[PDB]
């Protein structure tokens, strides 16, 4: 009946000594480029940080975030070995405690950063972590921002709402295959790095887990 | 691929402050029955609850329990509204680390208890909670034994280890249809007041989320 | 999914001015003959009439009843045409709280009356409104015992319980068909006079609308 | 044959002493959104509140309603924590004594409140219970608005007609999603808060229990 | 191979003190809304009663009609307790000894009254027993207009020829719904109240029982 | 759904001057061989004629009927040209208001007469009509013994019960053949000089069209 | 392989005291409409009655008969109770020794006539028998006319040529109807009054019996 | 439906100068070998010719015949150019107006002569028109003895009953081909020089056209 | 794989004393009508005649030819009762060597007689044997046109070539059914007279027995 990749986690709010987050249990291998695709529904238009990868001699080696502007825009960032935030701003109205297919490419081959909203393009960004390798044993933390492997978590800096279907690979997909990721009714890829509910993750900080009804009733 | 009835929660170890639970958002209708089957792996023989229902007025309305004998036998404990443990042994050797399918099922109809272990009867008990309706409201934590609704946990009586297909009824299954739940190829039913990873709860204190291989590799 | 042949209607208990109850819209044709089939899980031992039918000039047309003996013996009672309680007792011991498919079987051309528990025959009773038709326009209440059309109950005649897959011909059904009837994974007919669900009834005195997992789980 | 998500129930109509309702047995759990949607057959033109959620300090935590309009228009109202109604206009000529779809739909995440007829956007409104959770708790009635937990029943407020497939999710459905619902002959979801009758509920004061013929006949 | 839906039924003629009818064994249930469908073939041009219905107190609680007009256009009229006769004509000429499928759809709850022929609406008609209820407990005769319950016919108001396929529905069918009861083709409903050869009917006067051919040959 | 072979007639009882029967609009054929197979339930223990055929120079051309004996056994009659009853018992009880199928085998040709009680031979006799032919034009009468074409019927000579599946075949059928007629979930064969209801036949003076529960429930 | 309605009968020719043609055994059953449908290959232009029927005291209840003019076109003939012979003229040219299908619709109920060729209308004519019922016990004889029941032949009404799928139904079947009839890749309907092959037949005076290519080859 | 296999003529009884008859109105082709299957119901014990072949200088080329012992057992005949009459005794109790699958198996190249009853063996006889072939141009006649081509039929050599599926091949079938020839549920082959109604006969003298019910109901 | 329908006679060349044919070992039944279809590749330009039907006192009963014009052109001939050659010229270039359908529609009933080529008509012609009817017994050569039966050829008259899938019948087929005759991959019908290599023939004076290729590789 339910298929495992519509189980969600709710992130309910952070505050001091209170922060919500999954940390998954095996660190990444090394890589030269990463998708992350994955379902959220915004509580907040402040900044927030989704997914965030740290190393020992690096906590910022890859972070996802997002925020909505004043007009309602959709505003997708990217940062990559402690580079600043890099904003590519999407062509879609945001409505807070709604559903959207939210993707980030990332390739440090050729530099180049590109970010998707329900399936379609938004735009690219050139040099983003150029020549950069993100060195082996990474740790993923969703919800908050690591300064610290697992930790020196930041309530500013944290994202709260909901979550699902978190698909990672160490490739740049093309802007034809994310589409056929976002599809409610698609083939629902899986990732080869991390794949929802098969790659182990801690739950800590009072997360929810539930189900996703953003496509199957 | 994999079934969300497959899901798993790993209860690493408990110690104070530290207490790794669930539970569950939405409280018990009232019930004069209940059957709670679950598929666990238990990380050590002393005593740990399992099943921990509670209400404002009583903080022991519904508890499951185990532990395991000095010559590895399964004892599987029932608690109602605050009787004393009543414990049923089964006739199987408990491996630590092992997966089992453990089932108890309560009618307070007519006062009788009864166990299940892998799908097979390990005995009744009279005069359980005779008489007895569970009042509507009960809180559900997963793990730890609540003195408190949610809460007041005590690292002695909670229970480490890993769990799945976790299904509840407020019916009182019969010792065939308690079979066709233990099945790992059989139908896998789904419980009405319960069902594994369909009706919410809050994970919290270090649980970790992984996939069950009781049934398939 | 769940069909509408395992919806259950729960009596939670009888206490002057509240009796739960059933009572069908339509009343029925006259009969010569009738069959009374139906899923039943017993509160209690003592005497209970499950399905009671009344015309205007008399109250007890037809009515069903059992109770467990001391023994936990299954005693099912039929009256028709407010003749005594006839008892015939089943080889099955009751344990409150679970579920039973009982029928009942009566004949006015012969005047037979033949009782069936879990879809096997516990015997037959001759001379039981023998010659006699049921007059047309009989109200049909289900848990309470008239005394007067959809009314006149009282407490010491009610039945607590709860009940599901009520199905009635207008025809004595065989020991073969009966056992049709009773299988669950049979092709469960639906009766000709009332159909479980597709012939109208008020519910009264908070009756409890559920799902039953005699059957399904 | 005849399938669950087709069962009906009838509310007569009220006058003190009597008021006709269901109440679910299952309190609901915490939400920061709700769609409640459901087919309907209305008796009358006046106010009538649908479907009503009381907790212990609120006892107007989230009703339905609608009347129709001198030209026949079809208005819908929510009330969400004692807030006043809120109507929005439905392009849509109500005749009484037929069958609609109607669906409630509200986001305590933006204060969205958005309503449909048939399974077509009848417009939204803005500031409805914005940054409100409904407690945990919530008790539902269906026909009655409560003054108190499952009671305080008042007859110039009761909803009286028949009642279908009512089906509640603790999300906001899209515009899109609800047309899927409401179709007669498309998928027929199942809410994963409230799904009709899979959820027990109380029936009481007379409400009739029957068949809908709006999808099939 | 002969479905059951096609058996008809002949009416010969009437002529004192013959007067071939059918009257169905079980009385009808309280309605607010009454839909009648079925296939006729008329023999005379004459005004005749098809459906009647009756109550102790009341001999015309519901009786549909028709006649063929001078220019050979269809005339469907209703009466509803005891109201004058409320015609309706029909745009199709009428050639006696052809089949028809006429449909009469009543509700009391909006006292709105609709003819359909050929599974075409002829139009419409307001304030026919608007408010009112039929009384528990109606008698229906087919082919003769009852003064007393299942008597008290006149030859003047009989109805002679072919009639099949006779559904009723205790609701008000939509304009949709009666097209796809009325298709040869179609799926054939059955109607909830009253199902052709599925509720029991006497036959008197000589009355002739054989095959329509009107859908299949 | 229902199959139009299982359509029955109940022939209510018999008191001058109402006589319940059916009369086939159309003449049988010559013959010189007859096998009438229907099933039955009985109302009563003394004779009774189901089939009576009449030409009009001979108005007992074939005339079946049937008794129990003291003792409950079953004893099939035939008669042929106005010859006297021949009668053959049954190896089987009879319980009155019960189904039976019943077939008489006739064979001019040889003169052999066999009946059959549920498929299974109960005997045959010699010199029954030996060397006679059933003239052109027979008509044929259910329930009635003609004295008269379609009348001159006698109470002490009518046959009350239930009546369907009425088969008739202008062949004297084998034995084998016989079981295949009389097997509930068999082929169900349809005679080629009358199959049930798809021969016109006339009713009248209170018989009652109904659904047979002999092979489906 | 070769299907029992493609089975021909060929008329060689007459000549006194050869009369070839068919009489079926089993007499028609009184009527007040008729449809005579069948596949002909004439073999002169000359007038000849095809279908016969009579009774003791009309030697012309209803006969068919056809003739082709000087410019080739067919007329189809119609006689009901000894009137004269009404023909209706078919746009289609005649070709003696092909195949056509020819039927006759006729209905005393209105009294209206109407013929078809190869499917299609070739006109209708009013006051044809109207008011008129063909009285039970009809004769049918194929190839002659009737001046007595089975005989009186004339070899200037005979009909010479071959026929095939003779299909008659006691009802006035739709110009649609009809046309599905004539279909050579149809259903083929079977008449209800008679249907080839299946109503025995006297074959008499040398008339050939082989299979129709009409339709297959 | 029926299949053109199952297709009977009645040959009702002969007496001078009515000789019921069938005459196929293709001769045969020169034979060697001849196998002559049919299913019969005789009428009458006493000999009779079944299937006659005659030729310009051979009126008794090859013909068939049965009569019935004394003690009710079948005798096949056959005569070939002219011989005496050959008997072979069939194991088989004959009752006149019962159905029997005969075959006659004639093999000129050893001169052998085989019949079966029911599709099992009677028996063989030698020197039966060893060395004879048939010539070519030989008329066959059912039902008659030929003097003469097509004629100088016998009273006392004709036979009377039912016959049907006649099957004819130049051939001598095996004993175990002739078992799937008489099997009714069997592959029912079609002989190669006469196929049962795909080679025109001419019927003549009153022969009944009818349905074998012999094999299906 | 290879069907029976495709074999082929090749007729190498004819020159006294040799004169290769075919011979049809049953002489063919009466005929009023006969169709002659096959597939032909001709090998000379000059007149032949391909299929020759005689009987003893008339050798030239019905005879097919052909021959190609000047300009390629092709010309069919029929002789019908010693006729003059009736000849319709064919819209088609004739290539010695190609395959090409031919078929010859003759119908004694009108005096009509058609061509085709390839499936398409090639025109008709009047008064052909008008009123003849074959007289039985004729003897059908193939190749050669007889003088006598089955002899007296004449080497101007042979015809050489090859030829395949003949099929006859006794009926005079349309154009429409022609074309389905002559279809490569159309149904490939039989002639219910002759079917290609079903009927036996005699082959002589070295004709080639092969495979042809027109349709399938
Ligand atoms: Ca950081
Ligand atoms: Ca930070
Ligand atoms: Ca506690
Ligand atoms: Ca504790
Ligand atoms: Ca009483
Ligand atoms: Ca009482
Ligand atoms: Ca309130
Ligand atoms: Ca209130
Ligand atoms: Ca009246
Ligand atoms: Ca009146
Ligand atoms: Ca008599
Ligand atoms: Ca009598
Ligand atoms: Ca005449
Ligand atoms: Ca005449
Ligand atoms: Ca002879
Ligand atoms: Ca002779
Ligand atoms: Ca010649
Ligand atoms: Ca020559």
């Amino acid at each position: 009946a339910v298929d495992i990749r519509d189980v969600k986690i709710s992130f309910p709010g952070t505050q001091n000594p209170k922060f919500p987050h999954l940390r998954f249990m095996q660190t990444l291998p090394a890589v030269r480029q990463l998708t992350v695709c994955q379902r959220i529904k915004p509580f907040h238009r402040n900044t927030g940080y989704i997914f965030s990868c740290a190393t020992s001699n690096q906590d910022n080696q890859f972070i996802t975030s997002m925020y909505v502007k004043s007009d309602g825009t959709l505003n997708l960032g990217l940062q990559v070995n402690a580079s600043s935030n890099k904003y590519i701003s999407c062509p879609i109205e945001i409505e807070l405690g709604q559903w959207y297919h939210v993707c980030h490419v990332w390739s440090g081959v050729d530099g180049r950063m590109a970010v998707y909203a329900n399936g379609s393009p938004c735009g690219t960004m050139e040099n983003v972590g150029k020549g950069h390798q993100i060195s082996a044993g990474g740790t993923v933390v969703i919800g908050q921002e690591q300064d610290k492997i697992g930790g020196g978590f930041e309530e500013q800096e944290s994202w709260s709402g909901e979550l699902s279907d978190l698909q990672v690979w160490d490739e740049a997909l093309t802007t034809h295959q994310v589409s056929t990721v976002a599809s409610c009714n698609g083939i629902r890829p899986r990732g080869n790095v991390i794949s929802w509910m098969e790659d182990s993750f801690v739950a800590d900080d009072g997360v929810i887990v539930g189900i996703s009804h953003m496509c199957s009733l």
